[PDB]
């Protein structure tokens, strides 16, 4: 005897992060073809689709994040420019801007990034080609763009 591995492992079963309430950014783990972070970008209006762009640090690319249930890894989402509104999902399987109510997303850590889901785990956030200026999409877990990162402002 001298070692053990029957109930534990490393580099995949030993994380040290769980997020916290604050101001954050959300960007796709594939990154931009420009060679920079590929952040979720607010449309500037309500009842409207959301888009992706190369990060620069503007209020369009910065967001607000607060825990709703650790029991479901769910968190509320709002833009820093309009904390009086929220982000959710509807017809066309695109995330959309919505009034202040109870809208949330599941945010879950992985072996080298994060994952983003509706709350009931029926769908996930993804991209169509991961290019700059493209519209983000929702559906079954994607083969290249199905992973994200959430990090502070």
């Amino acid at each position: 005897m001298g070692h053990h591995h029957h109930h534990h492992h490393h580099s995949g079963d030993s994380p040290a992060v769980t997020l916290s309430a604050g101001n954050y950014i959300i960007y796709n783990r594939v990154l931009s073809p420009r060679g920079e972070k590929l952040a979720l970008t607010y449309p500037g209006r309500q009842r409207t689709p959301v888009t992706v762009s190369p990060l620069d640090g503007s209020s369009e690319q910065a967001w607000i994040l607060r825990s709703y249930d650790s029991n479901s890894n769910t968190w509320t989402i709002s833009p820093v420019g309009s904390p009086n509104s929220q982000i959710g999902w509807g017809a066309g399987n695109v995330p959309v801007v919505l009034p202040p109510n109870n809208y949330v997303w599941t945010l879950t850590l992985t072996s080298g990034g994060y994952n983003i889901q509706d709350g009931k785990r029926t769908v996930s956030w993804s991209l169509n080609n991961a290019t700059a200026g493209e519209e983000v999409s929702i559906g079954a877990d994607a083969t290249f763009s199905g992973r994200w990162v959430i990090e502070k402002v």
